[PDB]
């Protein structure tokens, strides 16, 4: 599994270059892993995963949430990994032929899947809770390593991880902005998924020690 | 909207000069062009400033819009600020994540079309058995564009039963996925078709072809 420096990922969704680039560089002592999505790459185009390479050389998860038809995901994919991402989140409600579709095309181009079952927000009680055992219990199936699943739900993130078992790696959005903490999150999750409370903090920097700090 | 020849082109081609010279190809037929994350990805959002430029058509984002509501808005502000006319959102992620994208789209004087039920294969497992309900949720929030597929007329059937038809109505799957230009057009008020026309030896003539069988 990738080896998330201090368990903690960056969710940097700043939507111009001269700020993303400067959070950042700010928190790179503190974290390896960068995920980098929609926000910032339609603002400033997928060169941006190469800027942050060559400026910081962290890991970059794409986190595009790929849910189309598996023709149209296995180009998604082709395009992304191109443009050097480690990792791609890939949603899991389209069903298993969208998901296989991506799993082949990083199989082919060395790089790695994320499985998002069950979101963090609200709205994901209404369809997305319902089907999420049965989608993770699929991605099991599908020989599928890395998921994502709710900081928001501990009960929800405690039965993802028993579902994917202890061997498979799982990262963890909601903590923060959304009201999930740090340090129950990673009762489950092998790392926790953090944007707000440190790009939008004074410092991010200390925001970042801070979450740190809270979880030894 | 109003939709030349009830055909939309999904322009799914990934580099810039093949998407040009296909489009441009095509364009007598068509006012309006579905532009997605194949070609986005690969060349650029000012890509969709591009088309208009060069054709002056209605460009809708293909980009199934996906996440919590906060990343829904920022989503769609950039696609909007990029020049989209529309953007296509998926609605099993709920309704709070629908309505940051409706809130965004009435700001910036743009489109927001709710897929509910997708045309490939894999939507059978999760997505068939919520659609009905994602399509009603869609009315309760006053959308009034939607994407259902072609691939199932019956289920697409059910979607325009749904909505009314007074809702715009588009599908996708038509061709290269199996579903029939004209049985299609019994339901929704536009198809959208990719691979028929722009893998074809001559899209002019497949898109025409297609054309005269509606
Ligand atoms: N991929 C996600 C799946 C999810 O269920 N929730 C979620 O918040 N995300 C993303 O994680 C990040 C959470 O950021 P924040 O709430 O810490 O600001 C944002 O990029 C969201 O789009
Ligand atoms: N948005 C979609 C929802 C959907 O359910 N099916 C579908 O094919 N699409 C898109 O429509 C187009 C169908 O293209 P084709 O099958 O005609 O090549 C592609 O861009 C797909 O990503």
């Amino acid at each position: 599994v990738m080896d998330v420096m201090n368990r903690l990922i960056l969710a940097m969704d700043l939507m111009n270059r001269d700020d993303a680039l400067r959070v950042t560089g700010e928190v790179r002592e503190y974290i390896d892993t960068v995920k980098i999505g929609y926000p910032l790459v339609l603002s400033e185009g997928m060169d941006i995963i190469a800027e942050f390479r060559k400026r910081f050389g962290c890991r970059i998860i794409a986190d595009f949430k790929v849910a189309d038809i598996p023709e149209t995901n296995e180009k998604i994919c082709r395009a992304t990994f191109k443009a050097g991402a480690d990792a791609i989140i890939v949603h899991g409600f389209p069903g298993a032929d969208s998901v296989r579709a991506c799993l082949n095309v990083a199989e082919e181009m060395g790089r790695e899947v994320f499985l998002l079952t069950e979101m963090s927000h609200p709205g994901a009680e209404m369809f997305i809770q319902g089907a999420a055992d049965e989608i993770a219990r699929m991605g099991v199936d599908l020989g599928v390593k890395n998921y994502v699943g709710p900081s928001t739900r501990p009960e929800r993130l405690s039965r993802l991880r028993e579902i994917i078992g202890q061997d498979s790696f799982l990262i963890s959005p909601g903590v923060g902005a959304q009201g999930g903490d740090p340090g129950e999150t990673l009762r489950f999750a092998d790392a926790i998924i953090v944007g707000r409370s440190i790009y939008l903090a004074d410092n991010p920097a200390a925001a970042a020690a801070g979450i740190i700090e809270s979880i030894k």
